[PDB]
């Protein structure tokens, strides 16, 4: 077959029941998922490629950069209550790996404000509740699939992607093909 199991894709052991139908995990901290981000927009062109109105969920994890690693998990969580995901994820990541200037909360934090985000709405849905539910989110979505490493992206929780199965010749062919697979997986 064109698509196999194990080529472009690997199947759950455990398949997760009612997981987001494209579920891909990241960290500001991986180089992968700066690359996948910035210099391919792997998410975008995916999405570009799924039925108009398909649900994509993006996740942060925390088993990169350690205590920074959980606050990046926690800002996120900011991100994502907040609707200004668009608007961070750029300066987040090249805060921690072009510049190097993220190296605290408060640095987090600086960007959300350089961004437009009001401080008091910042500090406000940091503190909430809301986001700590939203961090427990997270963190059950990775454990459900017992992620191990990122980037990765699943699909309806019972398809993992396998990145290593692609040609890497050429920026642009790697991207589709990625997506098409995603596609190709969502129609299963
Ligand atoms: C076209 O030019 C460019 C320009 C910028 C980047 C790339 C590029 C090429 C290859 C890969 C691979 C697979 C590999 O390492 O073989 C991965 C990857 C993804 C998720 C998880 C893992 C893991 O194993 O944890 C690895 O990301 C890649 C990115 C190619």
């Amino acid at each position: 077959a064109q698509y196999e199991d194990g080529k472009q894709y690997t199947t759950l052991e455990k398949p997760v029941a009612g997981a987001p139908q494209v579920l891909e995990f990241f960290s500001f901290f991986c180089p992968h998922c700066y690359q996948f981000e910035e210099v391919l927009h792997i998410s975008d062109n995916v999405k570009k490629k799924l039925p108009e109105g398909v649900k994509m969920t993006k996740y942060h994890v925390n088993f990169m950069g350690g205590d920074l690693g959980k606050d990046l998990t926690q800002a996120w969580a900011v991100a994502m209550a907040l609707g200004v995901e668009d608007k961070v994820t750029v300066p987040l990541f090249e805060g921690v790996q072009k510049t190097q200037t993220i190296r605290s909360a408060s640095d987090i934090r600086d960007v959300f404000i350089n961004a437009g985000i009001k401080g008091e709405e910042y500090d406000a849905a940091w503190n909430s509740f809301v986001v700590k539910s939203l961090v427990a989110q997270q963190e059950k979505a990775a454990a459900d699939v017992q992620l191990r490493g990122v980037p990765a992206m699943f699909v309806n929780g019972k398809y993992q992607l396998n990145p290593q199965g692609m040609d890497t010749s050429n920026m642009d062919v790697f991207v589709q093909q990625y997506a098409d697979t995603v596609k190709y997986l969502s129609e299963k």
